[PDB]
């Protein structure tokens, strides 16, 4: 399967329709951080470890990619304009006692292979616990990617 | 037209004067990264405390005002003039809050309306992430970075 | 004499051995982008814990700069040598710690002083920003990631 084909895979797997935000310049997109919205209802709302579970995190986390990747294809019409993920900055709304940010940023990390594939979805990531985010969202992940020249 | 007498009119409006181990920018390839400001102006960081508890959403927009203000003086004193904007590619606004505060988006409009009234809607677009953390320097309320495209 | 010798030169300094789903490293257009690291070393997480709970400044200092090592020690093996560094562009610093340490700057020091003595005050220039965050990946007490211009 290609690229768009996955990503409608993915799409109606998670059950949600997806399809400034993101600015280009000098070959990369520069894209906002993503709450897991559709239209404006945040799907996955709460605090991660004590109303949300790891599962439900990495759901999020999954949306929120979703998100970003959708927003690349409808400015550019395709998933093949992505070279790589250059970064992707995760952060949790959690509480003090959880320490698996690397297990909900794998729910976004996940998606970007499934999608994009082994080597193009290459990524370099930071994962940290924040105490709040816009609207009580349980993740919040931004990115920079590289377009194909 | 002229953004630096709509800088200058801002610095009036808020009443502080702002043409007073890092460096605050860095510029590469034509982008000027820039680390991340604080409300600090006349010295003192301006609006303390934490969002949701001993400051309000009114005072948490005025010193997100504060420090984008601080970026744009430190961009003038750098390229002497704000001209040399060409797009604010990126601006990242941590905000010390309360663990019930959902109001971020609302902050960060505090800095992004500056930047429109102040670069136009063309070359004030921007990108933008808003997160709430426990704790910033000095007890500050916000703290905003930004990468910045420059002209020519 | 280069920035090789004074790494390993810091690396005896500070008693760790660092030559031994993401990626850490991706290059592209000149920049490398890192990611976010904590302080791993010798099949350790080192420190661990709240700063300004059970880590006081100079653990979290310590533990900076651990994570810069060994974002340093990644650059030398995927380029084979530190002289390929042209500039840190970015250095961002999220600190594990509780609602009342207001410090950050100088845990971030930590890291920027490694830069500073193992690159030159002019290649180990960086822009900073320094947060606290309420947790980090298996109880970390600092994370740092980082976006470094090569020399080409």
């Amino acid at each position: 399967m290609n690229r768009d084909d996955a990503f409608l895979t993915v799409q109606a797997r998670l059950g949600y329709d997806f399809s400034t935000s993101l600015i280009e310049h000098a070959g990369l997109a520069y894209m906002s951080g993503q709450i897991p919205r559709v239209e404006d209802k945040v799907q996955v709302c709460g605090k991660v470890g004590f109303d949300v579970d790891l599962s439900q995190a990495q759901l999020a986390a999954s949306i929120s990619t979703m998100r970003a990747l959708a927003i690349l294809k409808q400015h550019y019409g395709t998933l093949q304009v992505v070279e790589k993920v250059l970064q992707m900055n995760v952060f949790i709304h959690s509480t003090a006692d959880f320490t698996q940010q690397s297990e909900v940023a794998d729910g976004a990390s996940e998606i970007l292979y499934e999608i994009l594939g082994s080597d193009t979805g290459q990524h370099t990531r930071t994962s940290v616990s924040v105490c709040q985010l816009p609207k009580n969202a349980s993740v919040e992940i931004n990115f920079i990617v590289a377009l194909k020249q």
